[PDB]
This record gives structure tokens, sequence and C-alpha cells, in this order.
């Protein structure tokens, strides 16, 4: 099914799978402050993670995998997906991170939490990189889907596992075909298509680097829950 | 000014720049032990770092950067380069890591140490992935050069790095075209190769988190550049 989609049908399915932009809580009895900042950001990420589950299930080829492999892929990629969504939202807001439309934070508000501004600056630089590249929404949904399928594919031996890995790489190839088709459709020459494809995928290495640094920072302050939403019934 | 090379001359320059395969400073006659296994791997990595400097100087476009940028890229990419070099030489040794011709280890020698077997397995999975794609030497040296130039970039200095990165991308595509790959197979394989770099970054982050669980590395890298 997923391997027979055209590039336009793959763009359409990814654009349609896009989750909504969530808001920070409008609690007057909890106004924004340095103390309540991480509580608001954690609550926002928790609500985003629920929508990330539905988005993943709508990425073509994802539900063809076993849920154990669906859980592992999302366990490996969830923070990367949150960050690239943040970086995408903040593209039009230089020097600031748009966590939510009602939660636009500048660099100085990150200094209140120790260790935050280092991750803050890396997210800002990625947003500047996307801005300088004029990243398109059709390219963004492809990059996010690549992260979902690639981040955990090297950390799964059984015959089933060999079929799953081959399928993940077959779907990743079709996203690559989709990215190139979007670049050819935009007028880029073949040399420019390969060059921009390389530039976009090399940004994924930095997003992984930010994720690892973000995991150490967050731990300095999921599997069962990921399963519970992914292991839905048909009632 | 290295942007005036051809794809074939880019390959030839990177192949000629390959560092030698160093040996473990290990007594082939004294008994082996796991307590001395970090000392051998730290000593080997320190000696490989010097030859990594010589290799980086010969990556086309690297010396065009300032010494500040050359050191910053080396300080940010050195662990990734050691890892992918290890993965490259451990390819024909499935289930094993060939740190040196006299230092071949399997999983069980890594289990003796807290936190090693996790990175050991990720390194083995990368070697298996290289073995499945049948990675060529001309592709491997292009991947190492991309790691050197990409691992620290995130104004005209960044522009020059991106132009050289763009040329290595053109070199990789030219390599697969000369191999007979179709245009679809070319950009598919290029994507597969560059997506492996995200896993190598992941291993480097966990490696730093592992290895580092007085003299700054930049001072040592600067001194190595004087030879
Ligand atoms: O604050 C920060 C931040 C930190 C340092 C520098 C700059 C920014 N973050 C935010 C964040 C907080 C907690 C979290 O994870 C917390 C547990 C993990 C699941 N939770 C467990 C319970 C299961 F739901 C709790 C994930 C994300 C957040 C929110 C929304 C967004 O779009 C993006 C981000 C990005 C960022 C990830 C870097
Ligand atoms: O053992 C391990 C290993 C393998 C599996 C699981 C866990 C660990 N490693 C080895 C390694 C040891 C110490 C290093 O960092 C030492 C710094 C301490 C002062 N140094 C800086 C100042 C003086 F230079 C550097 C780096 C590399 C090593 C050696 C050669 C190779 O090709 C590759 C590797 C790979 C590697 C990185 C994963
Ligand atoms: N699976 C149900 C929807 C549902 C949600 N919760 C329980 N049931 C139908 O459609």
């Amino acid at each position: 099914l997923a391997l027979s989609l055209t590039a336009d049908q793959m763009v359409s399915a990814l654009l349609d799978a896009e989750p909504p932009i969530l808001y920070s809580e409008y609690d007057p009895t909890r106004p924004f402050s340095e103390a309540s900042m991480m509580g608001l950001l954690t609550n926002l990420a928790d609500r985003e993670l629920v929508h990330m589950i539905n988005w993943a299930k709508r990425v073509p080829g994802f539900v063809d995998l076993t849920l154990h492999d669906q859980v592992h892929l999302l366990e490996s990629a969830w923070l990367e997906i949150l960050m690239i969504g943040l970086v995408w939202r903040s593209m039009e807001h230089p020097g600031k991170l748009l966590f939510a439309p009602n939660l636009l934070l500048d660099r100085n508000q990150g200094k209140s939490v120790e260790g935050m501004v280092e991750i803050f600056d890396m997210l800002l630089a990625t947003s500047s990189r996307f801005r300088m590249m004029n990243l398109q929404g059709e390219e963004f949904v492809c990059l996010k889907s690549i992260i979902l399928l690639n981040s955990g594919v090297y950390t799964f031996s059984t015959l089933k596992s060999l079929e799953e890995k081959d399928h993940i790489h077959r779907v990743l190839d079709k996203i690559t075909d989709t990215l190139i088709h979007l670049m050819a459709k935009a007028g880029l020459t073949l040399q420019q298509q390969h060059q921009r494809l390389a530039q976009l995928l090399l940004i994924l290495s930095h997003i992984r680097h930010m994720s690892n640094k973000g995991m150490e920072h967050l731990y300095s302050m999921l599997s069962d829950l990921l399963l519970e939403m992914l292991d839905a019934h048909r009632l």
C-alpha cells in the first residue's frame, strides 16, 4: 500500500497527517513565570505526544510494522519530532522559540533554567538554518517522517525483524523519491536537487545531537504509555 | 579554491589522504585483561587523533578555513571519525570490532564494563548496515569528509563549508553514477548514506556520555597542527 503511493499521494498523506498546533494552558491562576515554565512546557509536550501517536499511525507504512517496532521507533524519535516541530514553528520568529502561539520565548527566558540556553541556542540555530534554506512545509513533513522511521532503525535479528527493517528502508526510499520530486517540481536542477537533499538530511544529524543533549537535560530534572496509545482497540 | 576539483580528483585526494591503521600498544606476550582494556583503547585513540589531523589537512577545502574553524571542526567531529573508521575496518568481521589488527574484540569482552556493550552493539549495527549496503571505500572517505565538515557548523566561513559539502555530495552522486546506479538509485543511496550519519552522531553523543562518565582538547589539536 505505502510502497505503491506516488510522490504527490505521499505529500498529500503527510500533509493530511500533520497534527494541530497546540497551545499552552490559559490558567490565570498559573501565570507565566520562571518557576512555572517547565510545568507549562512539560504539559504541552505531553499533549503533543498524544497527537504525535496519531500522526505516526498516518505516516504511510508505519502501521504495517508490529506495534513493538512502532513503540521502539517512537521511543527513539519522539524528542527529535518535538524539536523539529518547534524549529519549524519558530522559523518565522528569529531569535525566539514558538513553543505555542501563546508561548513565544526569547533567549533570556531560557537562562532561568541552568543548562537550558545551550539547547535553546542549538534550536535557534536550526531555525535559522531552515529560514536561510527557505524550508517548505512539504519538505518539513518529509523530514519529520524520515526521523520517525530512521531514528530507531539501527537499534532494534529475527526473520521478522529483517522484514521490518527492509520495509522501513523501502518506505524511507519512497520519502526520498518524494523529497526529490518536490525539488524537481520547484525548478531545482538535478545537481541542486541532490545538494538540497544532502543539506536537509545533514540537518537531521544536528537534530539527533540536540535530542541527545535534550534527553540529558530533561533527565537532569514512556514505553508503556507509547504502547497504550499505539495499542488501540477496534471497538 | 578546492571547489575547482573534479569529482574524480576529489575521490583521488580523499583516498590519498587516508590515515594509516595504527596498532594497539599491547604486549602480544603479556596476558590479556579487561581492566587494561580502556588504557589500550584510550592510548590507541590518542595516537589515531594525530593522524586524523594529517588527514583533515588534506581534505580539500579544510585548510581554507581559519585555524579557529579547523580546530572547532576537529574537536566536534573527532569521535565520529574514530567510530566510522572503526566500523569501516570491522565490516569483514561480523559480530566483532577490529580496533587494531592485534585488537579484535567481540561483544563479550565489552560486557565486562558498565555502559560499553550498548555502544558496542550500536557500532556492530553500523558495521552490519555498511555490510548490507556494500559500502565502497570511495563512499566511505566521502562520508568521513562530510562528518568532519558537518558536525560543527551548527558567516562566510559557513558558506565555504557548505560549498565544499555540496561538492562532496556531487562527488558521491558521481561515484554512484559511475557505478551504474540509476538516478533514482543514486538519490536513494545518498539518502541512506547520510541517514547513517545521524546514527554515528548518536553513537558519538553516547560515547562522550560514556567516555567522560585538564589540558583542553583544542590546545592539543593546535599543537598537533604544528607538525
Ligand atoms: O522545555 C524544553 C527545552 C529544554 C531546553 C532547552 C530548550 C527548550 N522543551 C520542551 C519539552 C519539555 C519536556 C519534555 O518531556 C518531559 C517528559 C517527557 C514526556 N513526559 C513524560 C510523560 C508522558 F507524556 C514528561 C519534552 C519537551 C518542549 C515542549 C514542546 C515542544 O513542541 C518542544 C519542546 C522542546 C524542548 C525539548 C527541548
Ligand atoms: O573503547 C571504545 C568503546 C567501544 C565500544 C563501546 C564503548 C567504548 N572506543 C575507543 C575510544 C576510547 C577512548 C576515546 O577518547 C579518549 C580521550 C581521552 C583523552 N584523549 C584526548 C586527549 C589525548 F589525545 C581522547 C576515544 C575512543 C576507540 C579507539 C580507537 C578507535 O579507532 C575507535 C574507538 C571507538 C570507541 C569510541 C567508541
